[PDB]
């Protein structure tokens, strides 16, 4: 289209943080990590503008002329709320109407066609689910994807919950994206990464008995903290690589990661949004994720 | 005074991050602390404004009439600069001259009578003094603070030099205070905190050998970060009232922590900016903190 262009049928868009100080301009960063689509982190309930913001305190529409700078060399979007730390707009507005609002002023600000759900907090699932039939029945283009946490044991956690309610409510689900992460007591690397994909295989096959196994992926994306991680373990280059090879056998939607900022080295094991923690080469891990798009037709 | 409140010889005011959603009103978080002065945090360079904001983004004015109504009821706040996070004023700006005008501009907008410069990256020592000189000559009525990162072991690290580059070049130092947080290989607890301390005095010593003991105590501040620290190791409420107790049979100058809106129970182990991962009730530790300044002569 003339100002949004088209996400590849399997994608790697991995996160931004847009409010780091060292934010360069999204062009930059296609021409960095050799992909141009990201997921652009996170849309935050703000008090100053009583309505969306970056991280619940910059400017909705900062970023503006850096999407338009992108979609130049036929880059794409995909906004995110939410996130680890609060507040969401989910939580803030008062009714679903309020809500469908707000998300709906993202996407007219940003021309958006992707919109990626972080949700890391209690929340009113069906409050949420009322909001997004509002958005989908305004904005009918418009995407949705639910970036969840999830543990090798069990696939999704209580995210689980927030599918089945979208599935009932009849919201669209495009993309079920979660985050192969800071388990705490098993190690963040490809093999767990794996078997939470399974687990997720199998939730999701619940919800959708419907489906074939081919659209089942297709709805499944992977989300990996590239190099150290919030619980000390390490999701190596090796774990990268391992993760997109079995990504590409498996032909599932998505790949992305936290985050694109970090995709540096950095002083051995240290948790920065600057840097990964590993001695691995700036841009190693976006380099390698890329290799997931371009096996099938991707190129930059 | 007209303009400004005095703020007690021996003071306890927290850290705010005025960026945050969650951000109440001052006046509302003296009653709920029990003290009427905070350390407002933090003034960064901003490109759109090519000059101080909040955050690096947020107008520097927009908390004006916030600080006007604190001192409605005898309040009192420091304008901290600097922090965790970049770019710092001292590191864009061109020339000291460049420098001190852009502190002055804060001071002249806040009516200013104490500033904080929290270092905690590498800067040009002498560039930062030299606008110091030319700021105390333009308003000699302001107060210098100077935060950095401190150890057990060692008092003061790399922030040192930037102590020594000031009573060198003639710059007031009217507070030190080191951050008693993050050391790694030993936890951030109250025994820690006096060994920094201890640390400290044994470096403004050096520094100034004509300085009585009461006077080098009354140059220090410490500033724990409350319940679970970054390194994960936990600051707790008995740890508190141990270094308050300390603190006021030591009569340093001041005490001051990480922070105002961290101080709420919350999951066990968890670091977030809205909660301190412990699970004392609401304000537990503003309440012990105050004690520090009650000893002195403060009643709210």
């Amino acid at each position: 289209g003339p100002n949004a262009n088209p996400i590849p049928e399997h994608f790697f868009a991995p996160y931004i943080d847009m409010s780091l100080s060292v934010h360069k301009p999204l062009v930059e960063y296609a021409k960095l990590t050799g992909t141009k689509y990201f997921t652009l982190a996170f849309i935050l309930y703000s008090s100053v503008y009583n309505g969306p913001a970056w991280a619940g305190s910059i400017p909705l529409e900062k970023f503006v002329d850096e999407v338009r700078e992108l979609r130049e060399i036929g880059g794409e979007v995909i906004i995110a709320f939410g996130g680890a730390v609060g507040p969401y707009l989910c939580q803030q507005a008062s009714t679903p109407e309020q809500l469908a609002e707000w998300y709906i002023k993202v996407i007219d600000t940003y021309n958006a066609t992707y919109l990626d759900f972080d949700i890391e907090a209690g929340i009113d699932a069906d409050k949420l689910a009322d909001a997004l039939l509002i958005v989908q029945r305004e904005r009918p283009w418009v995407k949705f994807s639910f970036t969840l946490p999830s543990d090798p044991g069990i696939g999704l956690a209580g995210g689980y919950g927030i599918i089945e309610t979208m599935a009932k409510k009849g919201v669209r689900v495009d993309r079920v994206n979660p985050m192969t992460m800071d388990y705490y007591w098993t190690p963040s690397n490809a093999e767990n990464a794996i078997k939470v994909a399974e687990n997720v295989f199998r939730q999701l096959k619940q919800i959708y008995p419907e489906k074939s196994d081919e659209e089942i992926w297709k709805m499944i994306g992977l989300t990996p903290m590239i190099g150290v991680n919030d619980d000390k373990s390490v999701f190596t280059l090796e774990d990268a690589q391992q993760l997109v090879d079995w990504a590409i056998q498996h032909k599932i939607g998505s790949l992305a990661f936290w985050s694109v900022d970090r995709d540096h080295p950095g002083p051995t094991g240290e948790v920065s949004p600057l840097h990964r923690g590993t001695n691995d080469p700036d841009w190693a891990f976006s380099h390698v994720f890329v290799k997931f798009m371009e096996a099938f037709g991707y190129t930059f």
